[PDB]
Formats: structure tokens, sequence, C-alpha cells
DNA sequence: TGGCTACCTTAA
DNA sequence: GAGAGTCA
DNA sequence: TGACTCTCTTAA
DNA sequence: GGTAGCCA
């Protein structure tokens, strides 16, 4: 349907919008014991969050352009991934945040990957801490840690071995 | 309800009926390159089951013991923690599997953790990729990887900044 | 018990 | 992390 | 386009 | 990953 001309057209139209939401100054762990900064271009909370842009959920949006009298909608983080495939070995694709921050749309904080790919990131030691994405990450995940596991593996008898 | 001795006395029972469950021998990636061996005690496939054992779903199984004229149940590797909280900092503890093989009920093959920390279990590089569990991990992720990422962050004007 | 049933909560 | 709809 | 509304998917 | 019902 669009053409190839078009669509760009359309990812343009929307970087530039997206260029002009304010922009925050984050400081994430990269691992290694090493702050970084990060600077995430995030979307309002109320309307009017953009040109056309809405939200289809708490933390969802949609971005809506029309061209020659069809109206065409996407997801407001699927956009810069148009010209991508949209399933790598059979799993389908998504739009990854690398600064875990869902009001941010800057692509340069962004990633197309299947959604195992994506969560895996939750736990990612970062890119100082010994990540080893093929996209690296660039942030050390939220979730890395010990955990706070209650209970260990044990036994009462002596029925089983490891 | 039930007396911390009635307690022990179901755990003891579970734990003989599971000790005889045809017992596998599996190969697992420990991590580093390392290879390991992991032992198993899977639920049969089909009824029966075991003693006091059914399946409330696919790869879903509960434990049932009458007391005093009372049946209980529980979760099929609920068990094990039983005298444990239910509740880690608000969050609710489940049994998460250290060999992520769901017909294995061998105690030593579990841990209580919130559903977060046992998610994350699945991309961890392993005891010997570098594991910091607290309760270390038996094996490694069998998600751990640097994933297959369709297409990277990119800007296509100059918009935006890391 | 034995053996099925149907329904539930998750973050992205 | 997604899809589609419907008033204006 | 503006701004709201709805259901779905996933293996733990 | 987990709770409950029904019928022999
Ligand atoms: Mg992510
Ligand atoms: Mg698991
Ligand atoms: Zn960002
Ligand atoms: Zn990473
Ligand atoms: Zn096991
Ligand atoms: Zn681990």
């Amino acid at each position: 349907a669009l053409t190839n001309a078009q669509i760009l057209a359309v990812i343009d139209s929307w970087e530039e919008t997206v260029g002009q939401f304010p922009v925050i100054t984050h400081h994430v762990p990269l691992g290694g014991g090493l702050q970084g900064t990060l600077h995430c271009y995030e979307i309002p909370l109320a309307a009017p969050y953009g040109v056309g842009f809405a939200k289809n959920g708490p933390t969802r949006w949609q971005y809506k352009r029309t061209i020659n009298q069809v109206v065409h909608r996407w997801g407001s983080h699927t956009v810069p991934f148009l010209l991508e495939p949209d399933n790598i070995n059979g799993k389908t694709c998504t739009a990854s945040h690398l600064c875990h921050n869902t009001r941010c749309h800057n692509p340069l904080h962004l990633c197309w990957e299947s959604a195992d790919d994506n969560k895996g990131r939750n736990w990612c030691p970062g890119p100082n801490g010994g990540c080893v994405h093929a996209v690296v990450c660039l942030r050390q995940g939220p979730l890395y840690g010990p955990g706070a596991t209650v209970a260990g593996p044990q036994q009462r008898g002596s029925h089983f071995v490891v």
C-alpha cells in the first residue's frame, strides 16, 4: 500500500513532533558501579500529547496520519521500525525501551526485538556490568540484583540428590 | 489450623511419594562454557501421577491430604515451603524451578521467591557464567544469550541525542 | 484418595 | 508490548 | 486530527 | 506460577 517514500515521510514527521517533547535527564546505573546519563523525550502525561498522538491506554499511545484519504495508525513506538520486518524466526517483533521509560519516545532509546529479548534486558547487568546483548543495553536492568528469595532448595529426608 | 507437627507430616509424606517419581538425568549449561548434570524427579505425563497428586492443568498439579476429616489441597510444588511466609516486601512468593523443568518436583531444584525473581533466572548466565542470585542458580537460564534483535536504535534526522 | 473440570494473575 | 472503534 | 473508549498476547 | 468444585 504505502510507498517506501511515503513511509519515510511518516517517520520524519514522527521524529519532528517527538523531537519537541520535553527532555528529561536521567542518571542510570550502567553496571560495574558506574553511573551514566540519559535523555528521554517523554510524551506529556495528559492531552494534548502531540501532533497525531493519542492515548489508547494508561501507558499506551498511537500515532495517526492520513494519506491520500486513508487514515493510518501505528503504535507510538513502532514507527522508527516501519521498514524493518515484523517477525524474526517466527517471533513477532515489538519496540523495546532501552531506557525502560514508557513515556520516552527517543528512537535512540529503542529497538526492534522479540518479546522475550525485550524482557530479558530487565535483568541485564548493564553495558558496564557485563552485558552481552547483540544490541548493547544503554543501562543495567531495573531488576538486576541478588533478589529476595525466601527459601532455598532443601529436603528433610534424603530421598534426593542434585 | 494445622499444627506445625501436622505440617511437617505433610511435607514428609510429599517428599516420600515424590521420591519415587522416575529420575531423569539432564545435562545443563552452568555457564563459562561449562556443562553440568542434574536429576529431575518428573511427575508422570498422565494419571496416575502419584499418591494425592492430580492435574488441574496441562503443566499444573495439586497435592491433597485429608486431616481430621478435612481435606487440604496445595500446589504440587508449594509444599516444601509451607512453614515459610507467603510474601516478601509485600510481594507474593511462589515456587521457582531452578532446573526450569515443570514436571520435576525435586525440592533440591526449587525455591520460594517472588514472581519477578523467578522470571529473572530465565536470563541468568548461570552459576559458572557469573550468576549473582542470593540463592545461586543450578543452571544458566534457557534464554540467556545475545538475542535476535532485528533493528537497533537509530534516527533519520538529527532531532535527538542519547 | 482418583481424575477430571473450569478460571485466575502477569507486565511489556 | 500490541490491535481496532467511534463519536466530533 | 482530537480524545476518549474497548479487548488481546505471553508463559510463568 | 496458583485456588477451588464435583462425583465416584
Ligand atoms: Mg524493555
Ligand atoms: Mg521459572
Ligand atoms: Zn530514554
Ligand atoms: Zn544487555
Ligand atoms: Zn529439576
Ligand atoms: Zn542465577
